[PDB]
């Protein structure tokens, strides 16, 4: 056959009078209601196909792979990254980065503490400061934040920042402040009308300006790691990249340079710290609407780890209530709704359709998360969604929040340890307040674009001894 079936567009807008005014995901939602789970939006001049639910989006990631393996561009960041980094590259340049990350990661700890034992030790770091807020009120954004970029910091620099460190909160509001632009309502309409939008003063040129910013604060620190680079004890990944690179200078080949060092080590961090903080803010978020859910999941760290030792990867074999929960707060939060948009690199049939090389391609994740028949009452936050009857976990194949195929999140790994570890480590530690009732907190995201961002909201942490 051909193409797949979508709204009528006009010519300079596409389909920019059809859309829901509230937002993108909103939008394509409503198209797959009337046009099935494949079908073509046109978002400016640009034809995109969405596909929708747990079946399309398998077919094309997982038994269509490396057809549907091509990343495309997310118009706010492009002008910065040009396809640098694992996350925005394509063909032999991905490839060969992706492959190097893993073969890394799986050296990483031989030589150096494991990843595990670095989201431990500051799992640690944080109880001591909530330990110190002594039951005050706080917005825990920043803090979450800070855990998460530091698991990064320390893994890439070898070092951790002090929470309080004021330079340290300065970068950390940089990122922040880039990913809700990314999401806010210019960032979305940019995605559409990048073409001329980027002619005139906006959001895109703040984002620019944040990422040049931060991308000095890496380049000087990696300068001095080459400056500094002893060959008999490397420190941090950036000597490892280092130390290869210096061996495989000579030739050009899985080269090096085409490769960019700094732009590859801020987009580890561009992906890495966000959606694991917001996944953690949200989390907390929700614990404290449903406060029975936060009280059994206390009562399994009780019997399973206890009040003494630190909670390990080890444990979440065990603790299948509190892997559910955690399952339920992803599946609930969504925070990638749309993933992030994929090409295909050939000409590829498709559900009767065919769909014309380099077409960009957005996997509706949230589709697949919020499927019905996977999941009974998908719109409410439930922990039972992965548990069977014998309260043991229950996987589903409707469950994926990190996409899948060739391009499944590279994070996929340390997010979960980072959710499983702090998660268990603060209500091994700290029962939590809010003064707004449960009837009072609304979970609606403040932004919805790219990513999902949940309310503010002040919290309290209580010791329980
Ligand atoms: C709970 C937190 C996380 C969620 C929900 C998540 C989800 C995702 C999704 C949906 C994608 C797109 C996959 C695709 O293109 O189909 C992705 C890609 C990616 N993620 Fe994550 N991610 C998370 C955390 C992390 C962390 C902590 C890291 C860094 C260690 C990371 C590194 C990356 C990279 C490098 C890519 C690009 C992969 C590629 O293009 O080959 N992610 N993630
Ligand atoms: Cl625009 C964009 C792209 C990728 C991510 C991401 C991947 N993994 C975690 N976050 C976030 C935002």
């Amino acid at each position: 056959g051909k193409l797949p079936p979508g709204p009528r567009p006009l010519p300079l807008l596409g389909n920019l009078l059809q859309m829901d005014r509230r937002g993108l995901l909103k939008s394509f939602l409503r198209f797959r209601e009337k046009y099935g789970d494949v079908f073509t939006v046109h978002l400016g001049p640009r034809p995109v196909v969405m596909l929708c639910g747990v079946e399309a989006i398998r077919e094309a990631l997982v038994d269509k792979a490396e057809a549907f393996s091509g990343r495309g561009k997310i118009a706010m960041v492009d002008p910065f990254f040009r396809g640098y980094g694992v996350i925005f590259a394509n063909g032999n340049r991905w490839k060969v980065l992706r492959r190097f990350s893993v073969t890394t990661m799986r050296d990483f700890g031989m030589g150096k503490r494991s990843v595990e034992e670095r989201i431990q030790e500051e799992a640690q770091c944080l109880i001591e400061e909530l330990r110190k807020s002594k039951g005050a009120l706080m917005d825990p954004t920043f803090l979450f934040q800070s855990i998460t970029a530091n698991i990064i910091c320390s893994i890439v620099f070898g070092k951790r920042f002090h929470y309080q460190d004021q330079e340290f909160l300065k970068m950390l509001n940089l990122f922040y402040q880039t990913f809700s632009l990314i999401s806010s309502v210019f960032g979305q309409l940019f995605e559409l009308f990048s073409g001329f939008l980027k002619h005139f003063p906006g959001a895109h040129r703040q984002v620019y300006k944040n990422l040049q910013e931060i991308n000095a604060y890496i380049g000087h620190s990696v300068e001095k790691h080459r400056e500094t680079l002893d060959p008999s004890a490397p420190r941090d990944l950036i000597d490892t990249y280092l130390l290869h690179m210096e061996k495989e200078k000579s030739n050009a080949h899985s080269e090096f340079s085409h490769q960019n060092l700094n732009l590859n080590t801020l987009s580890l961090f561009f992906a890495g710290t966000e959606t694991t903080s917001t996944t953690l803010r949200y989390g907390f978020l929700l614990m404290l609407k449903y406060p029975h859910v936060a009280e059994r999941v206390y009562r399994e760290i009780e019997q399973v780890i206890g009040p003494h030792r630190p909670p390990e990867l080890h444990d979440r074999a065990k603790m299948p209530y509190t892997e559910a929960v955690i399952y339920e707060i992803q599946r609930f939060s969504d925070l990638l709704p749309m993933g992030v948009p994929h090409i295909v690199t050939q000409h590829t049939s498709f559900r009767g359709y065919i769909i014309p090389k380099d077409t960009e391609v957005f996997l509706i994740l949230s589709t697949a998360l919020h499927d019905p028949h996977y999941f009974e009452k998908p719109d409410a936050f439930n922990p039972d969604h992965f548990l069977d009857a014998n309260g043991a976990l229950k996987k589903t194949e409707a469950f994926i929040p990190f996409s899948l195929g060739k391009r499944i999140c590279l994070g996929e790994g340390i997010a979960r340890a980072e959710l499983f570890l702090f998660f268990t480590t603060i209500l091994q530690n700290f029962s939590m307040a809010s003064p707004v009732a449960p009837e009072d907190i609304d979970l609606t995201p403040q932004e919805c674009g790219v990513g999902k961002i949940p309310p503010t909201y002040q919290i309290r942490f209580l010791p329980r001894h």
